[PDB]
């Protein structure tokens, strides 16, 4: 894939000047690989990171990563949801003293999902958005709770000053064929959280999302119609 | 039902000194009357309200019946989660006058669920606990956010002061043979979330609900061992 760099077993790929996707792999009984993806971005003399990757030696190379192809500190990560492939790399993240970000209820169903919180919770409005004074100097991270979905707690992030909205896990590509992982899903309010995902970030034409490639707009629209079949 | 007052279609049993359970019925398609319960709390020189009757109508009975028997202002209502048991009457607390608060997130399902949202939205801490700046002058009421179990939004209350706690539609009596409606439920989540209730509120004796009447401590581990088999 063209413009891909590997660096160990991770994939780092430049979608904007100060935005870069990260996969990482997961051998999975009847998958085979399983890519999961999350961003790193640049704002001014510091990195933001959303999504750990599946395992923590996978997030650790990730600041490894960082440290040589950007050079500058991790101010914070946020995470999108308590499942192994957004949070499976908490201790990376805390053994290098960098603060932690999820949805509070993401934190509070991590022990039950086998997962390590966040040190720190995001709570949103009844419109979504998240509450400011939740989201310390998080710069260009947007982040917006569209309801329930893929799962009661999933997150979805603008990167403001770019055309890139992350979807997470709760948007599939426009080539799916089905929603994924549906084993904590929310099937009754998916088809109008994947919309209101779409209506919260208007100006975005790059829909990054866990387990496709970047996509158009018509990833958000396409998931949302897979989503209302199953009400 | 032995000293219960009936004001209309409803009915009131005093609990505690300041302390009243609001009963009303839907007469559902094939089942008959469903009794929905939720609380009157008298604070100093105002009433607190725990969820709405079914209908406005239903509502706009309650609080004549508090005008009638306690005759001090409502101040606020907070209502559990977003169905009609708990959040029918929105109209009638706000044609009252009342300050309404929910969950942010009951607030954000409210139209997708044909409910009219509160005014004010509650947010909540890793530990289920309500942030208290969004919980302003709520006197003995102790909101806590235990997980999604009977919906992913629903909350519950102990009141401060008295020996009482609510489950709201979480909590089932300890006879129950089933946890009835499961249409909105997180049946993986829902055993800790019961739990997680109890341990919020480790002193109360009475555990009110909203479809039985109120039971003992009983009730919630009654309700989560049921729980536990829909894992
Ligand atoms: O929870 C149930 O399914 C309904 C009550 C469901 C109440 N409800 C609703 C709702 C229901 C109809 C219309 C609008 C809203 N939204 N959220 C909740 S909550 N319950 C029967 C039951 C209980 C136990 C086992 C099987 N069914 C009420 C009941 C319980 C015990 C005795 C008599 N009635
Ligand atoms: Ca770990
Ligand atoms: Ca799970
Ligand atoms: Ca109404
Ligand atoms: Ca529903
Ligand atoms: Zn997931
Ligand atoms: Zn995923
Ligand atoms: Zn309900
Ligand atoms: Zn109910």
């Amino acid at each position: 894939e063209t413009g891909d760099q590997r660096f160990g077993d991770l994939v780092f790929r430049q979608l904007a000047p100060n935005v870069w996707q990260h996969t990482s792999y997961l051998d999975m009984p009847g998958f085979g690989a399983v890519a999961s993806n999350g961003l790193i971005v640049r704002d001014g003399g510091r990195v933001l990171v959303v999504d750990t990757a599946w395992t923590d030696d996978q997030t650790a190379q990730i600041l490894n990563w960082i440290k040589q192809e950007i050079n500058l500190p991790v101010a914070l990560a946020v995470v999108t949801h308590a499942h192994q492939d957004k949070m499976g790399g908490m201790d990376a993240l805390h053994a290098a003293g960098i603060a932690t970000y999820a949805n509070a209820l993401s934190n509070q169903l991590a022990p039950q999902e086998g997962m390590v919180a966040a040190q720190h919770s995001l709570t949103f409005a009844a419109n979504g958005w998240v509450e400011p004074a939740t989201a310390p100097n998080f710069g260009p991270l947007k982040v917006f709770y569209p309801g329930p979905g893929h799962t009661s707690d999933n997150i979805t992030v603008g990167i403001d000053g770019t055309d890139i909205a992350f979807g997470g896990c709760l948007i599939k590509d426009s080539k799916a064929k089905s929603l994924g992982n549906l084993g904590d899903a929310d099937t009754e309010h998916y088809a109008a959280s994947a919309r209101a995902f779409g209506a919260a970030f208007p100006k975005a034409s790059m829909i990054v999302m866990s387990h496709s490639a970047p996509d158009s707009r018509a990833a958000i629209t396409h998931t949302a119609r897979m989503a209302d079949k199953l009400r």
